[PDB]
């Protein structure tokens, strides 16, 4: 298995299930006869296992050659932001000591109030289905959570092409009905960067936090979403490649495997 050199780490991206939705469009890593477990019962495997669960701040100390990681490290991920993130998870990281990140959709934590957020073209879900950035805030100030972007839009499906088939927003050209055209790359790119921008300034004025780190929705990235993510100062990604982050992976392009979970 994994050379334990303080260097190597594997990441671990956690789902509720009862936030069933995933994507058509998008080409999510096969779940196909992997067992649910309870999140009380993955934080008892990870113990007994022998995982050190670590922070980013450890991923980006161990690089920078100051402080090599604990053996069998681990960094755990909890995405979209909903409720039970902050009811059900982080008391479980507390009780445990675990670190980790949270990643945040910031047009559907930043949603209007009293608006429905809109996830899919047949599906609107309830604004308090989210954690307040009161919450996230209270988190990040535990020291225990690392608060990173998963986009401010991009969490979702765009027209890839004329007739209706869609593809993750941040990966492709869209296809525009209004100019009667695909973006340009010029345009591509500046869709985006603000995106990036404007979720990274909507987390640090609500939780007074600066990120460093992106979560790719659907694990959709290129050339040019990394070119960009890097112009915002968003140098750490997180894909859904799996395998293990050796000292040869760039922290631009992590590799992360996905669980599901039940809470109780
Ligand atoms: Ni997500
Ligand atoms: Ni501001
Ligand atoms: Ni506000």
């Amino acid at each position: 298995p994994d050379p334990d050199d303080g260097l190597t780490f594997r990441v671990l991206s956690m789902h509720d299930v009862r936030d069933n939705l995933r994507a058509s469009f998008a080409d999510m890593p096969d779940q196909f006869a992997i067992e649910t477990r309870t999140l009380t019962d993955l934080f008892e495997w990870i113990r007994v296992k022998g995982f050190n669960p670590i922070s980013m701040q450890q991923i980006i100390d161990s690089r920078a050659g100051v402080r090599p990681l604990p053996p069998r490290p681990i960094l755990l991920t909890f995405d979209d932001g909903y409720a039970s993130t902050y009811t059900k998870v982080f008391p479980l990281l507390a009780a445990f000591n675990y670190p980790a990140v949270v990643a945040v959709v910031t047009s559907w934590t930043d949603a209007p109030a009293g608006t429905k957020i809109r996830l899919s073209p047949k599906i609107e879900v309830p604004h308090d289905f989210f954690m307040t950035w009161a919450q996230l805030r209270e988190m990040a100030q535990s020291g225990l959570v690392e608060l990173a972007s998963h986009s401010h839009n991009l969490h979702r499906g765009v027209l890839a092409n004329p007739q209706g088939n869609e593809q993750p927003a941040a990966s492709s050209r869209q296809y525009l009905p209004a100019s009667g055209r695909y973006e340009n790359d010029a345009e591509y790119r500046a869709r985006v960067r603000q995106d990036l921008k404007t979720s990274a300034h909507l987390i640090r004025h609500h939780t007074g936090v600066t990120i460093r780190s992106i979560v790719w929705p659907y694990g959709a990235h290129n050339r040019d979403t990394d070119q960009v993510a890097a112009e915002v100062g968003l140098n750490i990604g997180l894909t859904l490649q799996p395998g293990p982050n050796t000292p040869d992976v760039a922290l631009t392009q992590i590799r992360r495997s996905l669980v599901d979970y039940e809470v109780n």
